[PDB]
């Protein structure tokens, strides 16, 4: 059903897997998935926007900038291997409403 522990993806891209990142040491924030491209690999990996790089290609993310994540990404050419952080429960429900009727 329904579930929310780390885990690592791979993307095939020579650079532009669809995704981008924004934030970092330098921005103050932890890096996150900035922007993707229409079911692009990013999104082929269920990849949503605010999902935090524990890792980049196999490195930590930790304690890296912004351009030095994109510099590893920059390094990664054939695929990205990257792992990403899980947040409480990814699944919202709408529930339908209705009114009775007048006799």
């Amino acid at each position: 059903g329904s579930s929310g522990s780390s885990g690592s993806v791979s993307l095939v891209g020579p650079a532009p897997w669809g995704f981008r990142l924004q934030g970092g040491k330098d921005f103050n924030m932890p890096l996150t998935i900035s922007s993707l491209k229409d079911g692009g690999k990013a999104s082929q990996a269920h990849v949503r926007i605010g999902d935090v790089v524990l890792s980049i290609d196999g490195i930590s993310a930790q304690g890296m900038t912004h351009l030095e994540a994109q510099n590893k990404i920059k390094a990664c050419t054939g695929s990205l291997n990257m792992t990403l952080q899980r947040a409480s429960a990814a699944a919202k429900s709408e529930p339908v409403s209705s009114g009775p009727s007048s006799g």
